[PDB]
């Protein structure tokens, strides 16, 4: 880690960025904070959060957009099975996730058989609803499933509980 | 006093109250020294501090009153000596403090004296007014201190010194 | 009572602005009493008396 | 430096001077750094910066005038050689910087030959100007630097180079 | 020169406010000498020159 | 924990107690023992533990009475539904702990239902009885256990194994 | 103390006396605490302390006797004042403790005064009864404190107070 | 010796024999020293040690008996000496020890000459008595100690000295 | 401190005072000793300590002279007590040591009385004799000690006592 | 050891003595190691070491005297043997020392017999010359050395052998 | 290092030498330093200093000599350079050391070229004399300088500079 | 660098590349300084080193190549130098290294003169040849270096001296 | 032992030996081993080693020979004793070593005989043979061992034994 030279150096291209405040974590924290209670007479934002730039002319905000949704259209989406397996595929259309699981042996030895599995996992918010997505079977183990689209999705883990005004708690010298 | 326990836990009924501010006691203690020096437009303040406090429709503000006065009228208060003691007990009136010390021996041995002695402390501001408040002895020790009342009292040690306009000292490097 | 524990356990989170004066609380509160008793940002009201002194410049 | 008495010692007669903000050299430093950048509405100064003072009628800017000129006139200095030296001395004007340097060997021994040097060093800005200031020696080693002048100089060095705009750094854990 | 005493003691006070970069006492310099220049909160005051630059898009 | 304060402070209020062998819960404990294997012509007790007391003219012993039954006669107990989940609450008669668990939505909005529970938890053995005790249900959600009762129970984890006379160990010195 | 050689050294010469319980200090220590409670069928001691003797024959018990009285009979005693201090003595008879403060100026200087002084400091309660025991003083210094006598004295500081059954106290983890 | 594991362990399989007075070794030690001095009504014992056993109807002692005679007659014993060694043999009776030593040269090299030597060691009490036993030999080495016998010996090394009684010493305070 | 630099650095300036004898307070303190015991035929000294000087010509001996004495005559000195207090002030002679207590308040309020008070130190030794020296008191407050003078005086504390021929203490190995 | 007392204690009835040289063992070494060469003009000395005294008038030497001769005239010493062992006893005069070894069994038991032994041990130099010192014995075991005397010994262990001028080691730095 | 073998043992060739003044480098280095000042009453001394011998009759001086001259006379020494290098080769007379630097390329080979090269370094004083010493080349490389002698040179760096009476420095406490 | 997890993680993906031998910077080190003595019977080898692959019909081998030439044919390499500087250029063919060095002041201001400067370093061996490459230059500052080529060229630092066959050092035990 | 110089210095003139195998004591021991056990058609040896020598033409070989003969043929060696002492010296002749005590007194004094000794240790094996060697004396001292000779001996004690095929050992983790 070299402390007599890494950080020396690290903080080289760090000068011109420098003064962000010691607590640039809390101050703009706390401004992203008020903007997230009430629409604050601005352009409207899920989630913009202004940050530090060095752009004069245009204010930049911080937002997502390119992690919801791409190139979709109208169509239908087909799962990948090389090889058939009807009776050994099962289909699951957990919300806005498609996925496929169809297990087929198709190679044998002497008193070994081998199976093949091909599972696709699909998390396609702006291409599925469960509600009318629907799935169709190949005899060739190409599956398809089909229907419209349009939506957003995305299993996250962030939900701070706890805190919510009137607590108090309290100690003593100890030893 | 596990500090891999304590330490979480009293910090876990605080967060309802927590973002106090890391410097409240200096925030806050500047706030209510500028409201000690000349009396800020409000409903005045013996010593009324705006703390935080969850309330939305009232203001709340540190007070004392019940640490001064609370039950009282004309009076004429009565010590408590329960064998007399004429001669051996001395009544004293230092402020708005009355106090009797009054000692007789009542109780005898063979080549022991036992001696009895009954003192009691009275703390009565709003009671108590060392010019008009006398006292009055009765011949079974009871004693009775009347007069009229009116006041606050209370003996504390709060008085920081020094500090005073444009002092500064020097100091340098050594080891 | 831990005059080797808590003592220099007390004046470490001090530090952060330790480095002045041994007090304070007493000049930032005269500062703040010579410029709180004088009509800044809004109006005025004063009252006061006068005793002999040896100052002649000053009063 | 006992610890137990210097520091509780060392902050006495500091007393009232506290208080001056426990970032004093960071606060007054931004103010100060705002007021060297476009010309502030003020009596205009070069680099003069309020200061915290006891003053209450007047206000007082840290300022310099005392450490660039004092007592001049059309003049006509004159640097010191005891004793003559023509061929061995060397008259070096470099900027507002006056030098002579003559070394003549006048003491003699047996086999020993003892040599004087006189070496004067002039920084007088509003006395010299390297274009017009010029030089007249003496027979006797009186070197005389006559002519006009008015100007400031001193040699420093505090340039901070470095702390542009838009740098960028990072790091990562480490054992 | 206390290097293994000093130096390591005065990096310390530092701490509550270090981890940017060794130098902070320029890019906040010069943003703010390019946020005085301009009329912030009053209004007007300019003055300048233009030489050869290769710099199409800016100047 | 001062223990240049604690210690010898909280070695105070304790003199009158002192002296109480130093091997006090060893000592009694195998009193305890004793009486416990046989009914030692005692008034016969369960857990009469005979403490140290200063009671001079009777002998306490440690009880229990006053936690097991206490107040009940001949009746029904109600369990608590306010609001009616006929089909959607499960009542369970374990033992001598009566419960019920009735969950029903009252509350809806837009897309959000809101489901209301009730959760009772009754460990009385004086009040029941597996056996006779039954349950009838209200249509407002009044649920009520009828039947007779008298009895005790409580679980508890206190069952020490092992250390059954003919054991024996060994080992050996190490480094 | 070389710990390996007085350490085993220092417990040889205690083999015969070895094997004195542990807990010496402590067992004896409650033999002699209920003998201190009631005359136990002893033949009467104010403190017949029975301690571990070789003597076979005859039972030991520490006592004290040659430390209150020994050689006296009626006498009239003489304190000690070589030179006359008439109205510059002071005679004290502080309980059975005899005293006597004469200070005298004997020898002179040039100008410097000394002043010779005979101080007596008395312990006996066996010749000294403070209220019949005079004094008489002598036209050449010599005090005598004639009278009766016959007592017993003697200064201690042993009172170990505290400790008076029913107390209780208690305490808590730490760290 | 994992203390973390060997410790609980070690300890396992120890409960059915542990309450057996943490002195166990002086408790019963002096209960064996006391039945040491003289015949305590019992049925006699050469050092029969009552220690505690599980034994419920009978009464176990620790004793010897399998340590000092066997299975013996009128006997004859007989040394081992294979090769004849006349001249080059000594038996030695030492007490209840018989013992031969014989050494001859039968194999022979160029110039190395091989010695063999047979050493028996016979500590038989039962079987020896110095008095009577004797010694034979034969033409082949046989060597055989006729004699009678019954007795028995073994040569110990527990014989604690000091220790009696009466003296003592004493130390002081130091560091 | 700087060891590395203060040492070596402040070891600079002294060698040309270097080499004065390591144990320098030792050895001229044992001839200065010799002669402070009788005048050693010098010129008669008080306390004259011959020190090591560079001087070559005169030789110098450390004395006192203007630490005793200075400008005095024949006159009257004068004490300060700028308002009248009469009643309220309180000259002491005290030896050589002239000084004035006098309190009086001047200043009044509405229930605050305001004392201002003057108090003189002097301690002029060849200016005041207790035996002669008087005091005279003016109406304004203006105090004057009047009388004649010549003397020397001055509270120290330096009188090293033990340490008298013939002690002698002893001591052992320990640990 | 209470460095923080015995020491300042130990050295307290030690100041009288103090200041006899640091190196008082080498300093007066030297001087008794001078006046152990050649017999310097003195009333001469087996080996009287001049030491530090307080004796003014007298000059005082440490010596022997009372450690080699004492009281003894035309002798002739007995040795003890109480119980006569003619052929039991060895007389044995080495040098200046006399010694007696008789073992006699005078006490018998079953089959046990108990030996006595007187065993003398005189170093009596002034009363034995092996020379001429002879040995008597009588019938009851009073043995008598007689014969003349006058002499001086005694067997010590002090003989430095190493160093005796020109020798010269080296050495080198080592890590 | 051995500090319990070789510290014992490197004083043990040494002790016939002890004892030569814990202050040996200091003491003597006195003596030399006042002979060395003025010629003291001796047969002179360049810097012959008085040690510590062994030898009785003669005394000994620390002398030089050997390290100055030797063996010379009317001489014209000659450098080495074995193969000729005329205009390639540079005599120096740089005092009383001649030194010869002489290189020219013999061996050659397809794309490398070799040369060696002679470098002679004499520090005769006894033999050279910048101002006569002249030198003399001949075709083959012999060179050969020629001339008169006697002179004595070696350059040290034995000057130490400082310390020259009245400097002053100090210091004070620190922590 | 989480020695718990970076330690048996990066030695993870290393699973299928183990057992390289633990010495292979030495193993292979010495086949490869076998191969660089003499032309061992191989495809020769500039420096081609066979290393461990998982190549099983091919063999490889380390080599360079790509590191000395590339695209190159007849040429005449141009440098750069926008703007002419004729007299203010300087063209360096040093080796298969070439240079320009031109610099010329074509911006200005009032009291500051502006030079911009163009320097090349072009490290083409295979392009240039110090011999014919030649320079032109052109009036705009155009330069460009004319000739043949072909070579291969690169200034490293990797000479290890010394380790003279026949050498040996020694030590010893120190401390 | 700056072992950050004297390890980097003792291993530079080991350069030009070093890579003699970091194991060469084994490596080579075991060559040395197995041709100790059977006469490896090698030129027969008692124990020469093959070393590492940079001799490129011979083989050298380690060798003894100078260590056992040097310079013999016929002899009559003798034995040194300077003065006569026939019956007080003792000739022996252990081996191939001659040695003689004699030991005679010729010097004498008034009460101290001395005695003077000469002893001579002969190991010459190629000089002595026990078995034909005698010894002849002279009336001088003169010792003469005359007798043939052809031998070689020296007592070493290199005897490593134990190592009986078939052993082994076993162990178990502990704590």
């Amino acid at each position: 880690m070299d402390i007599a030279i890494h950080h020396p150096w690290i903080r080289r291209p760090f000068f011109p960025f420098h003064s962000p405040s010691r607590l640039f974590d809390q101050f703009f924290g706390e401004h992203l904070l008020e903007s997230d209670l009430f629409p604050t007479s601005t352009s409207l934002s899920p989630f913009y959060l202004r940050p530090p730039s060095f752009l004069r002319a245009p204010s930049w905000f911080d937002t997502g957009l390119s992690e919801m949704r791409l190139e979709k259209d109208r169509f239908s989406v087909n799962l990948d099975v090389k090889h058939f397996s009807p009776e050994e595929l099962k289909v699951k259309v957990l919300g806005d996730v498609i996925e496929v699981h169809g297990k087929h042996e198709e190679r044998q030895d002497e008193h070994g058989f081998i199976s093949r599995e091909f599972h696709r996992k699909y998390r396609i918010p702006a291409d599925v609803d469960p509600l009318t997505i629907t799935s169709s079977l190949s005899s060739d183990g190409v599956l398809t499933v089909n229907g419209p689209r349009k939506q957003v999705s995305g299993p996250e883990r962030t939900i701070p509980i706890t805190r919510e005004e009137k607590p108090a708690v309290t100690a003593a010298p100890k030893k």
